[PDB]
């Protein structure tokens, strides 16, 4: 047996995957959900929204659930809040700006993204 | 606009995905292919095989094969040098070793992985 601790490590093999993944996103390749926040919606893998969101991990290992093609997010969320946090879970750079803080935050802790949450808190005090 | 360069980076966040993906495959949640290896056979994300290997990308990103759910591969192929790399795929580690290089660089090649076939090359190098 081998301890994942002695193996060879590829310290760039993670970050390729994910962008390797986001490229199949911009494809739609083997998307398998539609997510609709108010007028508009964006598709993507559920197994990358399971890997980033407590709710879409609660959501989607429910057997109850796990078959859904499409996702009406609560009315209140923000659009431009939601593509700011699906594009951050497909390439680990988060866009916050003064004029989108609060909506990305709430749509956070929405998403129950809480390392997020705890970053706009920062930008927050920061500015 | 937002150029991804001006962005917050959150370092931890690919590998933080990846592990949650493994974590995925050995609860066989969403899951869509098998791999069938000679006499054993190992289940997996196809997006995740797209990523990471040559041979998986050109098959599943035609349109005539995006949907099998089942792969066999060469029945040359050695299931252990096919296990390790998919263990790799899912955490960036590679289990190599004297009693087990040659099959898992051969893997690789067939894989068209090459990074690893490149690393395989330097581990029989420095011994
Ligand atoms: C509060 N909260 C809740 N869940 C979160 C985050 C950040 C990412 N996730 C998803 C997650 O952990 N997924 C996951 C866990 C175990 N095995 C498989 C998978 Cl896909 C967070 O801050
Ligand atoms: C030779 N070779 C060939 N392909 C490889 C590797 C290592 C990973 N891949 C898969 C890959 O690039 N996938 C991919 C590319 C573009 N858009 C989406 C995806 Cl999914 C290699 O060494
Ligand atoms: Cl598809
Ligand atoms: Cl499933």
């Amino acid at each position: 047996a081998s301890p994942a601790d002695s193996q060879i490590q590829f310290t760039r093999h993670a970050s390729d995957v994910l962008l390797n993944l986001n490229r199949l996103r911009s494809r739609d390749i083997l998307t398998d959900v539609v997510i609709v926040v108010s007028r508009e919606q964006f598709r993507a893998h559920k197994t990358v929204l399971m890997a980033c969101s407590g709710l879409f991990y609660s959501i989607f290992t429910d057997q109850l659930k796990r078959n859904l093609s499409v996702i009406n997010l609560d009315p209140e969320i923000n659009p431009e809040g939601f593509n700011i946090l699906l594009d951050f879970m497909y390439t680990s750079r988060l866009n916050l700006r003064e004029g989108n803080i609060m909506a990305v935050m709430a749509t956070a802790m929405y998403l129950q993204m809480e390392h997020v949450v705890d970053t706009c808190r920062k930008f927050i005090k920061a500015s």
